[PDB]
């Protein structure tokens, strides 16, 4: 009859595709730009109530490698011819981490010294949330952003309402059983971050095999320690694989 949305926010477009809806959208009011996800909620009644519990126990979270929360509200709008749930979140920067990989080709432009501080952004960020017993589980370069302030945001996560390049292989084939599925992304995307690409052909080769720990001889050699946690991080095993602190706690986290 009269949208929440529509009266209170004026839209800019869209921003991502749903597996919800993404638009970037102008407050009228504080007349700042937000991005604003759109999800279809469910009909279920009681798979909605474990959805709201959810965006309640999410609300809560603050912290500087997750995205900055502004407000959750409901829209049942009347059939043109169903309830929403609307999430304002704080617009992060056009140029995602994929953008800004895909922008620096060079070894060189890839300076240890900014991939590690980058990439411990990241691993901070998913300690946080597996310290509150929560798993990202969209852990991937076109879902990690930066701010107006340049500060590294692990992306869009949770609210599931029932590329595979950097999902674990129990993620692939199972249920995503354990929180370690978001180390293993890490270990992919610490590579990939360290070790650049000409091509999408090299990327996938590359990573597909670096999945299944056929590493590059070049990396091995020139990033001996990194290749150590990236093994740990990949371990075939879950169980193996480090816990979100320990890569944290690591010697190659320091001298900055
Ligand atoms: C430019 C830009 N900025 C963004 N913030 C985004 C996002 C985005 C990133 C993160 C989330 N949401 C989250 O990180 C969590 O779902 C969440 C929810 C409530 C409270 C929390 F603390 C965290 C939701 C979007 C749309 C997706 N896309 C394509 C974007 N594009």
């Amino acid at each position: 009859y009269i949208s929440r949305y529509l009266t209170d926010f004026e839209p800019i477009q869209c921003l991502g595709r749903g597996g919800g809806v993404v638009f970037e959208a102008k407050n009228k009011v504080d007349d700042c730009n937000y991005a604003i996800k759109r999800i279809r909620l469910p009909n279920r009644e009681l798979a909605r109530e474990k959805v709201m519990r959810e965006v309640k126990a999410l609300a809560k979270l603050e912290h500087p490698g997750i995205v900055r929360y502004f407000n959750a509200w409901l829209e049942a709008p009347p059939e043109k011819w169903k309830v929403y749930l609307y999430i304002q979140m704080q617009l992060c920067r056009k140029e995602n981490l994929k953008d800004w990989m895909n922008g620096r080709c060079t070894i060189e432009e890839r300076e240890r010294s900014v991939c590690l501080h980058i990439f411990l952004q990241i691993a901070e960020a998913v300690e946080f949330l597996h310290s509150k017993g929560l798993m990202h589980r969209n852990l991937k370069p076109s879902n990690i952003f930066f701010t107006m302030d340049d500060v590294v945001k692990v992306g869009d996560f949770g609210l599931v309402t029932a590329t595979k390049l950097y999902m674990s292989p129990e993620q692939i084939h199972g249920n995503s059983y354990s929180h370690k599925v978001d180390i293993f992304s890490l270990g992919l995307i610490l590579f990939e971050l360290l070790y650049p690409f000409s091509t999408q052909m090299e990327r996938v080769r590359t990573l597909t095999d670096v999945r299944n720990l056929k590493f590059p001889p070049l990396f091995t050699q020139k990033y001996p320690c990194e290749y150590v946690m990236v093994q740990d991080m990949l371990s075939p095993s879950p169980m193996e694989r480090p816990e979100a602190i320990n890569i944290i706690e690591n010697a190659v986290f320091e001298d900055l």
